[PDB]
């Protein structure tokens, strides 16, 4: 299973041609976390670094639950919706878009996409291209 989604971020990040895709997974005790994770070498491996323990809060369960797709293509435009702990987090890591599908069976993970050299408007073919694969990554899990 863990080769299975190291494969399929790693796919998913060549069809997106994204600097970074992952998948981030909800732990029992309502922490996040990620756990398997492809980028391109001019950034950082998120999964090397130490971060302290993070919680999911039950708004974001209670959303992402429903299970549709948000597209954020420039993360400092006050009107796009980046969560607003977020801020400091996309800052340091030079995240400029962003694009997040739930993986569900109740809320397993998400598969996320990142643009780090530019904002990027994401077009609705992609978006319904990451509920496929969040659907697949589901399937794959039953
Ligand atoms: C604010 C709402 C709360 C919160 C929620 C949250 N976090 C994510 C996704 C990620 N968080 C990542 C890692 C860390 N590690 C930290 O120490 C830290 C604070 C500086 C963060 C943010 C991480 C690698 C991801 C996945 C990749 C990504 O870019 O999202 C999400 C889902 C994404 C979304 O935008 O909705 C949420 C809701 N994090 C907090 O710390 C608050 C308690």
């Amino acid at each position: 299973m863990k080769e299975i989604l190291h494969t399929t971020v790693t796919e998913v990040q060549r069809i997106l041609q994204a600097d970074r895709v992952l998948i981030y997974h909800v732990l029992p005790d309502g922490t996040g976390k990620t756990i398997s994770e492809s980028v391109l070498p001019d950034y950082p491996t998120l999964m090397d670094l130490e971060f302290p323990q993070e919680v999911f809060p039950q708004e974001y369960q209670q959303l992402y639950a429903q299970g549709r797709v948000r597209a954020i293509a420039d993360v400092h435009d006050p009107t796009a919706g980046l969560a607003e702990c977020l801020v400091e987090f996309v800052d340091q890591f030079h995240i400029k878009a962003k694009l997040i599908v739930p993986i569900v069976q109740q809320l397993w993970g998400l598969l996320i996409a990142h643009q780090c050299d530019s904002v990027r408007q994401w077009v609705d073919f992609e978006l319904e291209l990451m509920q496929q694969l969040a659907d697949q990554i589901s399937i794959a899990l039953s």
